[PDB]
């Protein structure tokens, strides 16, 4: 059922989920207008091996033949990594790094814009993180999962945006996914009261347009129905006696690793 990481295995957490980060921050200066993503997937996947001496949980995984998932504009997850495709001026992207190390896993995400951003791309991307965020202040002790999932709906449709469902955060420790299911949307099948000591993670998917998604053929990539903008970011987070702490967090978060509630 729901697992309590112990304090050790916490601190196998920060250590793992400061990799995870780390693959993000390193990665920035080479997101440019020209570069292909399966160049990305590659330097990050060298430096996962050769620097962190950590291994991705996405090569492999259900046959996945990458490192890391990037998304494109209208491709809301799980993109293929492909050195025929070049990011360009006005794209926004996602880089989602999952690494694995001493046993205990790092899960996260952020959204990139690629040279000259475009208004729209901004805002999804803004409102989408923005969503992330209030979702993570909510977390502590005795708090429902349903009650981030519907604060998290609310706030997205009132931006006019919409949640995806087919997705959600989860549980993670030794294995990738674990117990909960972190929906971020209502549901009335959701009832997890948080407790010190659980390890998951939140990581809203926000469709510009309409929330329905497709699958394409190569068995992968996963885009929007209507083609409009998609946009993810996703941190891993331990419950704390009066709060939560992330622990993937990065430079430019510009919200405290630990958030504490007591007075
Ligand atoms: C290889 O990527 C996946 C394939 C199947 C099911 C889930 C995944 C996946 C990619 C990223 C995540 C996550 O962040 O939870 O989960
Ligand atoms: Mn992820
Ligand atoms: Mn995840
Ligand atoms: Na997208």
């Amino acid at each position: 059922a729901i697992s309590i990481k112990t304090p050790e295995d916490i601190e196998k957490m920060r250590v793992a989920g400061r990799l995870a980060a780390e693959v993000l921050e390193m990665i920035e200066p080479y997101v440019k207008p020209g570069v292909s993503t399966g160049e990305l997937d590659r330097i990050c996947n060298d430096y996962i091996v050769n620097e962190q001496h950590a291994v991705s949980a996405c090569l492999g995984y259900h046959g996945y033949p990458k490192s890391v998932c990037i998304s494109i504009n209208e491709v809301v997850c799980h993109g293929i990594p492909d050195d025929a495709k070049l990011l360009k001026d006005g794209d926004i992207v996602n880089i989602d790094v999952t690494v694995i190390k001493d046993g205990f896993h790092g899960d996260t995400s952020k959204m990139f814009i690629v040279g000259k951003p475009t208004i729209m791309g901004e805002r999804l991307c803004r409102i989408t993180q923005e969503s992330l965020y209030l979702a993570l202040r909510m977390v502590k002790p005795g708090i429902n999962l349903r009650e981030i999932g519907a604060a998290i709906q609310k706030f997205v449709e009132a931006e006019g945006f919409s949640v995806v469902r087919e997705y959600c955060g989860h549980g993670i420790g030794r294995g990738f996914h674990e117990e909960p299911q972190v929906l971020h949307y209502d549901s009335r099948e959701t009832n997890v009261v948080l407790k010190p000591g659980m390890t998951f993670t939140i990581e809203p998917m926000v469709n510009a347009g309409k929330k329905e998604i497709r699958t394409m053929k190569d068995g992968w990539t996963v885009k929007t129905k209507d083609r409009s903008l998609s946009a993810q970011y996703e941190h891993t987070i331990v419950v704390t006696d009066n709060g939560c702490e992330i622990l993937t967090l990065r430079k430019d978060d510009t919200i405290p690793a630990i958030i504490s509630h007591d007075e």
